[PDB]
């Protein structure tokens, strides 16, 4: 029925795997409180590419130019009507070195460690498979 009247937010979370650990980012949204870490990344502009985005995205958050290439997993979940869409992708390199812009704290921690902790809601699904493709390995 309703395809284009709806529409879309695309959003690309950065799954940064460095040592066999994940980066996570401090950030909530409207939370007096702290604690919550997300999976760096952010929304992308139709005009921009989906790794170009996270490139530019985790330049201007993270101060690292990153290099993306294999896809984890994607995630639709919902915004008042809209469809937020996320994609969560690993990127296996990145130039610089990872600072917090926007972000409190920076921590690295293995997939199966990140999934115990606060993470948002939409970032749950994405990491979730993500230790799938480690523990199930998708090439086999």
């Amino acid at each position: 029925g309703p395809l284009g009247s709806m529409k879309m937010i695309e959003v690309v979370a950065a799954i940064i795997e460095r040592d066999g650990k994940i980066l996570l980012a401090q950030r909530p949204a409207q939370s007096d409180q702290a604690g919550l870490w997300e999976f760096a990344g952010g929304k992308v502009e139709p005009d921009e590419s989906q790794r170009q985005a996270l490139v530019r995205e985790l330049r201007e958050e993270l101060g690292i130019e990153a290099t993306v290439g294999e896809y984890v997993a994607s995630h639709q979940r919902e915004v008042s009507g809209r469809i937020i869409h996320l994609h969560a992708w690993h990127v296996p390199d990145f130039h610089g070195t990872l600072q917090a812009h926007e972000h409190q704290a920076l921590v690295w921690c293995s997939p199966e460690e990140a999934l115990q902790y606060p993470l948002a809601p939409a970032d749950i699904p994405l990491l979730e498979a993500f230790m799938a493709l480690r523990a199930a390995r998708p090439a086999d």
